[PDB]
């Protein structure tokens, strides 16, 4: 148009420009003739069917008028209205109206029919029809968008059991842990070194830890009895002893002090060991207790 | 001289399914939520918004419910098994179903026994010609 | 089963015998619904928590298949396989499997975790959940069971 600048002709095509002489073409992308033959698009939808091809391409394989027309010549061709680049026809989904047919087989459904491609009303050279057809599944998946959330009675009730976990402590014989005792009672000398190791049978939680809060020794099994000798004193060894040494406490479930053996002063020839330990959470404590050593 | 080139497109269909709160279903809802109680009577229908051809009849081959809105979950509570509803439950009543685009079933509400407090629904759909199948299934209902 | 004698079926339920008619059920002890509503036992392991409940009490309450179900649903009930009357179901006495949680405060440390019980795998008029907790003290007394005899000069 000699009015409307290159708004007035597609976007697509480029619109020239000169003094005294204004027109839109297209470029190479949209040039050549095979594959302009060869160049189609097509869509499915719900209700109706669509096939374009663009207009340019129209014009430039010298059909400067179109004419689509199907197996049922009611059915005409026009302009896409949408992208004014496209020309485009449409076909009910149906068998009967716009000359479209049913192919149905036991998987799924499908619709066919024909375009048929000219210049002019007659035919001289070439007889172009388009035969294209949607397939439409015939089994498909279907989800309730909206969610539920129902109202019972229920009713809560609480239960409360108390219980209790399984810890136990081994005698080594090696600085290494190796072997533990097994006999009621043994015998040693002050030189040898009493090396002892604390373990959990049960309930290895990783951010368990296993911290000695106090240990002592005990001339007789009773742990209730005033002659007590603490080797751990308030989570931390008795100082004033060299001898006292404890590799891991807290690091893990495995806790071990060293030391050396000792007799209790008196008429007491046995001696007992006890110790009181408590579990440590990794999360929130450091589980690594420092004291003037 | 003719020149013939076959061409193909993929397409599918619309398919949607409401949650009315009447017998009657007349009205459905709106929200991405719902509240109900287990005493309340869960009417349900399925429509085509497109392609209502009068010979293809909609015939429910499988329905269930899902705690997720997941389909592919392990836990499925089959309402409908093999084109006919589950037994041992007399709540369970479809009024038409391969009759015609309408497919409606009726049963009252439930919910899953564990932690699962959210339920969703999931149905499969043979759409049936009128043409050859009779599409009206009879079983031990 | 109609090869086994009384002792085929669990010695708690009484074994009933007759001509051409035998079976087992139980009697006044494990008969009534409302304490058998309330009825229930557990128990508390070193690794691991159990709650069991009469298998007839289930059975007399109307609940022939028994459906037992965590706030994890990969834990399943299961028969006791130690005295038949129960049936049980197990928890690892952790945080995050069989959707157990930690409850700590500074005396000691507990577990808790709910337990669901229905007769289907739908519920349709009550849906009971059954709330149960292990207390596990987090200081204990240990004690070195062998004594040592010492010799010296
Ligand atoms: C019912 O009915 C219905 C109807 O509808 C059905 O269904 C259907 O079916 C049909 C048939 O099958 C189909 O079609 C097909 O397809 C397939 C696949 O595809 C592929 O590819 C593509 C691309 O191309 C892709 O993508 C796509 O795209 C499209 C476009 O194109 C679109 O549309 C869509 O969307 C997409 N898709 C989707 C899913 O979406 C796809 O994916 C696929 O992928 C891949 O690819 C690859 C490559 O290509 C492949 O491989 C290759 O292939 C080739 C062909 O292509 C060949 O085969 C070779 O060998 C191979 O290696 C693969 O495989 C795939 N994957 C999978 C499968 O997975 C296809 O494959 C086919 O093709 C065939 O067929 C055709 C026809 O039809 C033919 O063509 C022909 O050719 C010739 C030469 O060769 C000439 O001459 C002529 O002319 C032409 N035409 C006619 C014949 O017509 C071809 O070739 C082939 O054939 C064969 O093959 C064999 C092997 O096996 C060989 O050996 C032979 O040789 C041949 N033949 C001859 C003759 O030669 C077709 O196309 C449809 O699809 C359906 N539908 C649906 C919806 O789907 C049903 O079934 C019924 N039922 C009852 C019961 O009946
Ligand atoms: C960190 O967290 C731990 C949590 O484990 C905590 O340690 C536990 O604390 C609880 C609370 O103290 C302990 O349980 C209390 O035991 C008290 C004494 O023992 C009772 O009860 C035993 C049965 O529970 C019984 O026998 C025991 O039976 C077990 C089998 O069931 C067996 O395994 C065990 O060996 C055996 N022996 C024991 C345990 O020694 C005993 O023989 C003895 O009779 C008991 O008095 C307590 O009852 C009070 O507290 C509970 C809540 O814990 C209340 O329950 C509430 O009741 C309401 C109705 O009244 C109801 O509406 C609520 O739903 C319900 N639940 C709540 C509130 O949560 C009780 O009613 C009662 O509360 C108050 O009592 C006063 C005075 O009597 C009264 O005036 C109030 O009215 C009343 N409250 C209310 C609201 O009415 C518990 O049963 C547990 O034993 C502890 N664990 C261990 C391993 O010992 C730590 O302390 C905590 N630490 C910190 C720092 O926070
Ligand atoms: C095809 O592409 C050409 C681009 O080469 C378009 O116009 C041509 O422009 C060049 C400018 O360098 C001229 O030398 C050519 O003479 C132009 N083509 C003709 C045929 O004169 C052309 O408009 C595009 N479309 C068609 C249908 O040829
Ligand atoms: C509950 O206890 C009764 C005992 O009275 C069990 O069976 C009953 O046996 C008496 C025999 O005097 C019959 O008169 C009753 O008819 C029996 N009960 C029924 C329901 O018929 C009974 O098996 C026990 N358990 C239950 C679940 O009822
Ligand atoms: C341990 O000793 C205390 C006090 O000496 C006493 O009260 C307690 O009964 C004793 N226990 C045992 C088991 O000997
Ligand atoms: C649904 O669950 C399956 C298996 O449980 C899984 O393979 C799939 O990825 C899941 N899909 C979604 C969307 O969650």
């Amino acid at each position: 148009s000699v009015e409307g600048t290159c708004e007035e002709c597609s976007i697509d095509e480029d619109c020239k420009s000169n003094n005294g002489r204004w027109h839109c073409q297209c470029k190479q992308d949209f040039n050549i003739t095979d594959i302009s033959l060869l160049e189609h698009r097509l869509e499915c939808g719900a209700n109706d069917m669509k096939v374009s091809l663009g207009k340019c391409q129209l014009k430039s394989l010298g059909f400067d008028k179109v004419f689509m027309y199907l197996s049922d010549s009611r059915c005409s061709g026009f302009n896409d209205r949408d992208n004014r680049d496209w020309v485009s026809v449409v076909t009910p989904a149906r068998d009967g109206p716009c000359g479209t047919v049913l192919t149905r087989n036991e998987t799924h459904a499908t619709y066919s029919n024909t375009l048929y491609l000219a210049d002019e009303i007659i035919i001289r050279d070439l007889n172009i029809k388009i035969n294209f057809a949607c397939s439409y599944p015939l089994d498909m998946k279907v989800s309730l968008k909206t969610a539920l959330q129902p109202m019972v009675s229920a009713l809560n009730i609480r239960v409360g059991g108390t219980g209790m976990f399984t810890v136990r402590m081994a005698l080594f014989q090696t600085p290494s842990y190796t072997q533990p005792y097994q006999g009621s009672s043994v015998t040693l000398s002050t030189e040898a070194f009493l090396y002892v190791g604390t373990m959990l049978d049960g309930g290895d939680l990783s951010r368990f830890a296993l911290l000695m809060t106090n240990c002592y020794a005990t001339p007789s099994s009773n742990a209730t009895d005033p002659l007590k000798y603490f080797i751990i004193q308030d989570r931390c060894p008795h100082t004033r002893d060299s001898t006292i040494q404890v590799v891991e406490n807290g690091e893990s479930s495995q806790g071990r002090f060293s030391v050396q053996m000792f007799r209790f002063a008196g008429n007491y020839d046995l001696v007992y060991l006890h110790c009181e330990v408590y579990l440590c959470d990794t999360m929130n404590e450091k589980c690594k207790p420092t004291c003037s050593g």
